[PDB]
């Protein structure tokens, strides 16, 4: 497949991988730089986030959704379903609610697309309506990450996808805080892309830190699999 071949082609090897945010929650700023590489034959990420900012005002685990969809591995059967290949190198927007079940709420805007041989990922995220001491701003989330099933649908009419998703962050008092995620991706160029059938990614991530570094940081290493397409 011509297309498929593309994007493909694009993906086939190990691609650097840049990652900027700025982000502002209940007028608590701050910026994050992250490096690393991303290899879509395994579905394998591997990033390191900083805060450049100083201290990061909320739990880095609430980020990690924020912070690659077209390094998923699709099995060959399910390739005419990958969206997000399909839209590079001119790459996708990927907007997003995030809400937090009885605090505040993120909303993101990302622009995901190459730069040379580089993929980059830019993001603006606002938040309201926190609680002061709540547990995203009182930092009760444990440092730590289950894994998710990420539900993918075709949104015919925006020529994108709308993505859909509960992550539970386990709470340091043995509860849990759901944050619950909508998703809207949508191709920068005008170029033809993949529209899928329903499928879902299967994403595990393990977080981290660098016994060398003092500025406030995260080690994410994340797995990701597209499957539900048999």
């Amino acid at each position: 497949d011509p297309m498929v071949s593309k994007g493909e082609e694009l993906f086939t090897g190990v691609v650097p991988i840049l990652v900027e945010l700025d982000g502002d929650v209940n007028g608590h700023k701050f910026s994050v730089s992250g490096e690393g590489e991303g290899d879509a034959t395994y579905g394998k990420l591997t990033l390191k986030f900083i805060c450049t900012t100083g201290k990061l005002p909320v739990p880095w685990p609430t980020l990690v959704t924020t912070f690659l969809m077209c390094f998923a591995r699709y099995p060959d059967h399910m390739k005419q379903h990958d969206f997000f290949k399909s839209a590079m190198p001119e790459g996708y927007v990927q907007e997003r609610t995030i809400f937090f079940k009885d605090d505040g709420n993120y909303k993101t805007r990302a622009e995901v697309k190459f730069e040379g041989d580089t993929l980059v990922n830019r993001i603006e995220l606002k938040g309201i309506d926190f609680k002061e001491d709540g547990n995203i701003l009182g930092h009760k989330l444990e440092y730590n990450y289950n894994s998710h099933n990420v539900y993918i649908m075709a949104d015919k009419q925006k020529n994108g996808i709308k993505v859909n998703f509960k992550i539970r962050h386990n709470i340091e008092d043995g509860s849990v805080q759901l944050a619950d995620h909508y998703q809207q991706n949508t191709p920068i160029g005008d170029g033809p892309v993949l529209l899928p059938d329903n499928h879902y990614l299967s994403y595990q991530s393990a977080l981290s830190k660098d016994p060398n570094e003092k500025r406030d940081h995260m080690v994410l290493l994340e797995f990701v699999t597209a499957a539900g397409i048999t």
